[PDB]
């Protein structure tokens, strides 16, 4: 309820609910969760071999600073151990929201950012280690 494990529909560019229908397949290597309430919900449950894990923003509408310094903390622990978490779908309020408390404080993180889930996924297939 906080979030929601995203699959392949396969041969397609079509990410959905894992449970949703039966023959979408997570992708291996790659772990894509949807953000159905503002991520520090979502954080305190999954607190409780992948190489990317792609956050699907499109149902956010807006960030506030709890949500952006949460975020910053996920991207940098993954980070320290090999791990890349792409931001997917982000709106121009998100971006806005993430920019003004200081998220791209360091300019690199801007490659975090894809406009889809897909292009994520693309994002990932080849990268400096």
């Amino acid at each position: 309820p906080s979030y929601t494990v995203l699959g392949q529909l396969p041969d397609t560019d079509v990410y959905i609910d894992i449970d949703a229908y039966e023959e979408v397949k997570e992708i291996p290597g790659i772990k894509i969760f949807q953000i159905n309430a503002p991520i520090y919900y979502a954080n305190s449950d999954l607190y409780s071999n992948i190489h990317t894990v792609i956050l699907d923003f499109t149902q956010v509408n807006f960030m506030d600073s709890v949500g952006v310094k949460t975020l910053a903390g996920i991207v940098k622990e993954y980070g320290d151990v090999g791990i890349y978490v792409y931001l997917a779908g982000c709106s121009a309020q998100v971006v806005n929201d993430l920019t003004s408390n200081r998220f791209f404080e360091n300019p690199a993180l801007k490659e975090l950012l894809f406009h889809s889930i897909h292009d994520a996924v693309l994002g990932s297939q080849v990268r400096e280690a």
